[PDB]
């Protein structure tokens, strides 16, 4: 495996062998009245600023000078290009990897198999936009001749969770748009009381799925279809109430649903890089395609800061890189992302697939097993919520951490003349500010001492009363979270999962971890029929199988 | 440390020094008939049953025994007895920890300061049951004259989590109750987007607060009541529509609020154990009574299963025991928490807070540092929604998870005649036995034959096909998830904690991780205001603050 035979990457691991545990961000703050100016950059996107303060991190100029030569060596820039190019860089399945083009603003041609990809991607959303214009403006009727209050994605994985997220994040932009709703589990929980809410009269479905062959997917979206018809009655209705994201024109059909309705994708937009394309539609429809068209030219500003920027300056590298320090050097397991806003409750769970899909891998692309460190366990809650439930362990726990905490300067609701926002802000700062500086012995005991506490009593309590420290940060602030901005800060983390993805030759774009589950999950539904005993696995399987076939008749 | 002299432990590293990486889970099935009879527990609540099979972990009955002499040598049992008695085992804080007496069902007397707790949390019990009713019944009217239709708790952390997670856990049980809301970041966003659904003629309130003065809570709290008054706008109306779960006479009956209408809890209730306390009177508006007693029972019954039963058939000290052994001797930093639940959206949520702020300590009861790791950081999404998020890195990743996977027999939600459900079981059993069993190299070559695939097609994919299997689980399948196995998994989880806590010698049941965050960040906001810069902290929190401040007023 490459990395571990790299030069720049032997020589970070000596430096940090050597000088990895001295590093002291308290120490480093007080003899350099510049490391925010150095170690932070700035970005004005024309539509609002993005600061990125990565100051707060055990690093040093020498430290970044040799993760950056790191980058170069790993060939992150050839690397860059080839996905922009259109080359198939997903390796394993053999296909070109690009969700840039999907927001190609610019429109500059992208090849792919001697063609280019910009006029199909633009078909599609020329595509979305008149149907979205027939749904919203009522134009787009029921079989009862209502107009659509709501909207419900069917979907799994890539196809669920991005409409989810952004739509959850834009909310204050959905003006005039139906209302939308997200089934994804198979559990018969999620669509039964979904639909319980609904009007079958008003009420649009879209099925996400590019083969729709999908199981859960395809099962939800029958179940729905038989929810619909108990009141439409007449299966001819189904045209008016469901809508496709696919590309199995027969399968769409046979489903019920008009081809013309059938809304298009690639094999090199990855499901967990999709919210971009047709999967979008959920999004379309609820804030307008001026703002989803926002949403991608954002994307797509990053696209262009990523590309044309200095690897020294270059933020989705820099974020890489910093990750690769704490994961190959430090051996952490995991990163945190704590947005202190409400409306990105869910964009920790959205990276959660998108990184660790991506990056839990342990194959490099020339088929040799790596011998190091891959994608961490990415986690976290929005703040101030996250912030009084598990940050005694960041705070005060056996492991470090690193954390990125994100917030908008400008809030979507300016109540009580800005008193919340004020305050949220305030724990923002405050937290990183105490994980890096933390609380001594001394000062800690001055403190007892001062509240009168007894020798006794103060002793018991003063290590306890000890924070370390040195717990390192990322704090990024942007002017607001519109759709533009989101757009741009999604899109940056696509990119440092890129990053890291080439730094340890690995494939960020396929998926093969799916197919054991997914094989053995067909095996066992038939056996579940019946009462009689199965004894055809390990004798865990066989046992649990057998719990399950005697307790589903008992009464409790 | 204690944990790291005592000799058990030492035994236990040395032997994993020596056997650890040895152990294969195919292999130990392969070669042992009774493994899952061996390592599985059954319990029969009489209302349910519970299996905990944890024979697809990385064990053999010599580790077990290990594990169980270092839960015996740490004095597990005599620690148990302290707390249920009522010893004042929070030695930082020099209190009981009792909620266990909260869902003392038995009223067996439970002494604290010469007096028995048990009278005053059934007297608070019957007072929030009586409330209850008048308010489900319609008998308690709006300052308009109208019933309740929506109640609104408005807390943080441990007064938020619980009762959120619990009533969206138990929805099919909440027919006749109003609708509940739960408003805890102090993001404007959380209580704006909620008041802008509510009428002020028809809703209450709750707020939940010990002291009543946290900062989030009391905010959000008066924001709530200016909401109220501008409609309300005679003060005296308050009454009607705000409640309180505290002890603070004084300041609650400044808010507004009639003192016969502060439900109490006690110092010896942990914020993250309360939702047994007054703190649960949202559950049991939303579910009534009966089914907020069959949850106390619940927890009940599991207390008694704690107390009651040998430790090497004890469900919560061998969940700590596994937790230990993976924690301590295979260094894993992370426990994942899967429930193939929709309802259980919220559970993992619920114990990241937990496990993690009772958990994540590093210093002894003794004032020792710890040289060992301490509690885990734990994560996870309801099965197969997370199975289609992050699963590849658990299968082909370079981590090793334990994961708890979670599941009952019976659906709320047979829809389909079952067939959701099917699928659901046959994914949450085909999971854990692809973890376990992998898929090797030759497995996956005759596939690829079988398929048809090319010879170098084969070559280049082959290595990614291979699943190296060998990754731990717990299974835990439940009859059906009601309100009392709801209760007694809650209750289970709690005491794995504390077992937990009382191997590594720290105090589970404190929490001064909190305070460094807290006194930095009511510095900040007065600093926030105008547009001076701001030059009195490290060159990070300065610049960060004056950029926003720069950003404030941009026009975007």
């Amino acid at each position: 495996a490459a990395l571990t035979r790299n030069p720049q990457f032997q020589k970070l691991q000596q430096w940090h062998r050597e000088h990895g545990s001295e590093l002291n961000l308290r120490h480093l703050f007080d003899t350099d009245k510049e490391r925010f100016n150095h170690f932070s950059l700035t970005l004005n996107t024309n539509h609002g600023h993005i600061l990125l303060d990565y100051s707060k991190n055990l690093v040093t100029e020498e430290v970044m000078h040799m993760l950056l030569d790191l980058a170069k060596s790993r060939g992150v820039e050839a690397a860059r290009e080839s996905m922009f190019n259109g080359e198939k860089i997903n390796s394993t399945e053999d296909r070109a990897v690009l969700h840039v083009a999907l927001r190609n603003r610019s429109n500059t041609p992208i090849v792919v198999d001697g063609k280019d990809v910009m006029p199909e991607v633009n078909k599609v959303l020329d595509k979305m936009k008149a149907f979205c214009q027939r749904v919203r403006s009522g134009d787009w009727k029921g079989y009862t001749g209502k107009t659509i209050t709501d909207v419900i994605n069917i979907g799994i994985g890539g196809s669920d969770l991005g409409p989810l997220m952004v739509t959850e994040a834009l909310k204050p932009y959905s003006s005039g748009g139906p209302r939308v709703w997200f089934v994804s589990n198979i559990d018969g929980t999620h669509i039964a009381k979904t639909l319980a809410c609904l009007n079958p009269e008003s009420s649009l479905f879209i099925i996400a799925s590019k083969t729709f062959t999908t199981q859960e997917t395809i099962t939800n979206a029958k179940t729905a279809k038989d929810w619909f018809l108990l009141s439409a009655k007449d299966p001819s209705t189904v045209a008016k109430h469901f809508v496709a994201l696919s590309t199995n024109t027969a399968k769409v059909k046979e489903f019920g649903i008009d081809p013309q309705n059938m809304f298009e994708f690639w094999d090199w937009v990855g499901g967990r890089y999709s919210l971009w394309s047709a999967i979008g539609l959920s999004i379309a429809l609820h804030v307008g395609f001026d703002n989803f068209e926002q949403l991608l030219s954002g994307a797509h500003w990053m696209d262009q800061h990523f590309r044309t920027t200095p690897l020294e300056k270059n933020a989705p590298v820099l974020l890489a890189m910093l990750g690769i320090w704490y994961i190959n050097c430090f051996g952490c397991e995991t990163q945190a992302v704590l947005p202190y806003d409400q409306y990105l409750h869910r964009f920790a769970a959205y990276f959660q697939q998108g990184d660790m899909e991506s990056n839990g891998k342990y194959i490099t692309k020339s088929g040799a097993r790596v011998d190091h460190q891959t994608g961490p366990i990415v986690w976290g809650e929005p703040g101030t919520n996250g912030q009084h439930a598990f940050y005694q362990l960041i705070h005060q726990g056996t492991k470090m951490i690193p954390c990125d905490f994100l917030i908008p300067v400008q809030t979507q609701h300016p109540i009580r003349k800005g008193l919340h926002h004020k305050i949220l802000l305030a724990n923002f700062l405050a937290q990183t500010e105490a994980l890096m500086k933390g609380k001594s012995t001394e000062e800690a005991r001055k403190e007892l001492q001062a509240a009168g506490k007894s020798p006794e009593d103060l002793m018991k309590l003063l290590p306890h009363k000890v924070f370390e420290g040195n717990r390192p940060t990322n704090s990024i602030v942007f002017t607001k979270l519109t759709p533009f901005i989101l757009g741009a800060l999604i899109a940056m983390y696509e990119h440092k999962i890129f990053v890291q993805g080439v730094v340890w030759d690995i494939n960020s774009f396929d998926q093969w971890g799916v197919e054991l589950g997914k094989q053995l999950a067909k095996k066992i539904e038939p056996e579940l029929d019946g009462s009689s005993p199965v004894t055809s696995h390990d004798s865990s399987t066989n046992g649990l199988i057998n719990f399950i076939k005697q307790q589903r008749e008992a009464k409790i």
